């Protein structure tokens, strides 16, 4: 019952032009998927991206998630979750752990993987479009107790843990790509994305209508903005409230028929929303940075 946590992905370049990465590995003399093990602290998107490159020399754009592979180790259980990952370029140098790197179109990387659990991944990876836009939907972390007061409390700002959420979801949004900024208009939201806001150097676009207040009042308006945003170019991180996103994220995956193999609302969370020509084919749910 004790898991060890990784991550990784299919690691792809130019649906069926596309060329796949498989390596192999000397220790075990195994043919498999680039991951490895979480470090401290990390979340599996950050640990996916930081073993690619490890790995295969490689940088890559985090996409879709392809599902869970879990199976018996000494210590437990090894929990993998895989991410399709566009590469951003690099070189493949052989070393110890990892020896050779070939790059294959899917059938022949079907027949070249030797796990069933990485061919089912594999699977997942050739089911949907993998070319594809991002949008990220967050909610603001932690931020102490609503007071006793009517609506919402405006200005209350992110809690300590709240704050530490803020400087982990740099590396876990910057995994996928994101590159524009947008907030509820509400303080805590807004500190959820300035350390992002800092390290892109871009500002954080004001929207007031997906505050938790406008969503209850005008619930059509909210949605058509969310819409309007992801039709922008970019990958936006839009950053809102609890009561706001569940129905959000529901009315998006029920009119494109898209399923979500996770599901949560926590705060610090993070929705990862993946589009081809515009429509959704993905909706992932990942935890806070600072929970499992
Ligand atoms: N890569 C990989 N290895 C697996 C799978 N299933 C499975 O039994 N193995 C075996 O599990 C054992 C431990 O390998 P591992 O790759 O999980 O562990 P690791 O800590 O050395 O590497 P990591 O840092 O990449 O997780 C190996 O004997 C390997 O053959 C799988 O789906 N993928
Ligand atoms: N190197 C290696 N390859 C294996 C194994 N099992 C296993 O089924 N294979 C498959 O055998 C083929 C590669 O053989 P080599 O060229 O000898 O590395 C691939 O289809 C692998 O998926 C194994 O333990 N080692
Ligand atoms: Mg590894």
């Amino acid at each position: 019952k004790h898991t060890v946590r990784a991550a990784g992905a299919v690691l792809w370049r130019d649906p069926a032009t596309v060329e796949v990465a498989v390596i192999h590995r000397p220790r075990y003399d195994d043919w498999s998927l680039p991951k490895g093990k979480l470090d401290q602290g990390e979340t599996e998107p950050v640990a996916a991206a930081r073993e690619i490159h490890e790995e295969t020399g490689h940088t890559a754009v985090l996409g879709r998630r392809l599902g869970r592979v879990t199976y018996p180790i000494p210590q437990g259980t090894k929990r993998v979750w895989y991410w399709a990952a566009k590469s951003t370029g690099g070189d493949f140098s052989p070393n110890d752990e990892v020896d050779k790197l070939v790059w294959l179109p899917v059938d022949a990387a079907m027949d070249q993987l030797q796990y069933p659990d990485d061919r089912k991944v594999l699977r997942r990876f050739v089911k949907r479009p993998v070319d594809t836009k991002t949008v990220l939907v967050v909610r603001h972390g932690t931020a102490g107790r609503r007071s006793r007061y009517k609506g919402d409390d405006r200005k209350r700002p992110l809690d300590k843990r709240g704050r530490a959420q803020a400087e982990a979801l740099v590396a876990q949004l910057m995994a996928f790509g994101a590159t524009t900024l947008y907030a509820a208009d509400r303080v805590r939201c807004h500190q959820t994305i300035e350390p992002l806001a800092q390290e892109l150097d871009q500002l954080i676009h004001n929207e007031p209508l997906l505050t938790e207040e406008a969503y209850a009042a005008d619930h059509k308006a909210a949605r058509k903005r969310l819409l309007e945003i992801a039709g922008r170019p970019g990958n936006p991180v839009i950053c809102t409230q609890g009561k706001v996103i569940p129905g959000l994220i529901e009315w998006w995956c029920e009119r494109a028929k898209v399923r979500p193999e996770t599901t949560g609302n926590r705060k610090g969370s993070t929705w990862v929303l993946s589009l081809s020509d515009g429509e959704l084919v993905g909706a992932d749910y990942l935890s806070p940075p600072d929970e499992k």
